[PDB]
């Protein structure tokens, strides 16, 4: 489909933030090995003061920490969600489909995904590098979009509605079953990837 709309604000709502995308990969990077990330830390990466790091943090409300205070949550995530995110052994979770199309290239890595169908339950899993995906499985797999919403935390105004499902029929009949939420399309994972690969190709220009 037409999904310039999608990509377009995505961007926004991520520069709507300034720093936002600057602060992104770091954090992707360490959050990726696995363990909690210290803010004075990330701070040190970014050569930022703490202020900067943290005023960038709060725009984000679904920011997971854990009780020390340290970082577990931002798009990737060290909490249990329904988004299995696995690097080399090691067992991430994501906050939404996309998210998991996203962050190999983001972080130079490859992913074994893996889910379970919004619609049916049935279990989908697949392999994301940073330049395609491989092991579809079952190869119909589809993602649900919504239109992001604009001056409203991402995960809680777009990806919360971008789920995997088993096939495109399936997502279909799901989402005529719902029909309040803006702009919302079914699409191929496949389809989705390609989002994916135009979002972050803009995201890369926004960074300094
Ligand atoms: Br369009």
């Amino acid at each position: 489909m037409k999904l310039a709309p999608y990509i377009l604000e995505l961007l926004t709502s991520v520069n709507r933030t300034n720093g936002t995308a600057d602060l992104l990969v770091p954090l992707l990077r360490e959050l990726a090995k696995g363990r909690p990330v210290s803010r004075t830390t990330l701070a040190g990466i970014l050569d930022w003061p703490a202020e900067r790091v943290a005023a960038v943090l709060e725009q984000a409300t679904s920011t997971e920490y854990d009780k020390d205070g340290n970082i577990i949550g931002y798009g990737l995530t060290l909490r249990e969600t329904s988004y299995v995110f696995e690097i080399d052994d090691r067992r991430l979770y994501a906050w939404c489909a996309l998210d998991t199309l996203i962050f190999p290239a983001l972080i130079g890595r490859t992913a074994r995904v893996s889910s379970h169908c919004a619609a049916t339950g049935a279990p989908v899993s697949l392999t994301v590098s940073p330049s395609e995906i491989q092991a579809v499985e079952p190869a119909g797999m589809a993602v649900s979009l919504v239109l992001p919403q604009e001056a409203a935390d991402v995960r809680q105004s777009f990806c919360c509605h971008v789920h995997f499902f088993a096939s495109v029929p399936t997502a279909e009949d799901w989402a005529s079953k719902h029909q309040g939420l803006e702009g919302l399309a079914i699409v191929s994972v496949h389809e989705a990837f390609g989002l994916g690969q135009e979002f972050n190709r803009h995201l890369l220009q926004t960074m300094s």
